[PDB]
């Protein structure tokens, strides 16, 4: 029932994401020089370095907030892709499946810890 445990769990999950090849297009903000129309389609850019930095600065209050930002990386990829068969979008789907598979217990444990605290 550790209310703070999600933070290190998210740091470890981000380490796994950064280790894998599929995260390369999502590690840093999208290069606007290589994709000049990006901000015409995407309102809120997001990347894994920004998520990790927000976490490390103590600027997430819960794993749900981190999860909303990570999901924004994947929804931005889906919205910017010219095709559902594109290389970068296909990497985003694999990374999203891995992220969802691992964030589920982090969210459940956190919500369980808060319920126990409220008793
Ligand atoms: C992650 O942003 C993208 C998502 C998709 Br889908 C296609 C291209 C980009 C730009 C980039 O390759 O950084
Ligand atoms: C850290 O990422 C992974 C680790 C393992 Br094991 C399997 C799949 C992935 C996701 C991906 O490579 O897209």
């Amino acid at each position: 029932y550790d209310i703070q445990a999600w933070k290190k769990q998210c740091e470890e999950l981000l380490n796994l994401i950064f280790q894998c090849e599929d995260s390369e297009p999502f590690r840093q903000p999208v290069d606007l020089l290589e994709y000049p129309d990006y901000r015409d389609i995407i309102d809120t850019p997001m990347d894994f370095a920004t998520v990790r930095e927000t976490l490390e600065a103590g600027n997430y209050e819960s794993p749900m907030e981190l999860c909303k930002d990570v999901r924004l990386i994947f929804s931005n990829s889906k919205a910017y892709t010219p095709s559902k068969r594109s290389r970068i979008y296909s990497m985003s789907l694999r990374l999203s499946a891995f992220f969802e598979e691992h964030i589920s217990s982090v969210l459940s444990d956190y919500k369980s810890a808060l319920r126990f605290h409220k008793r």
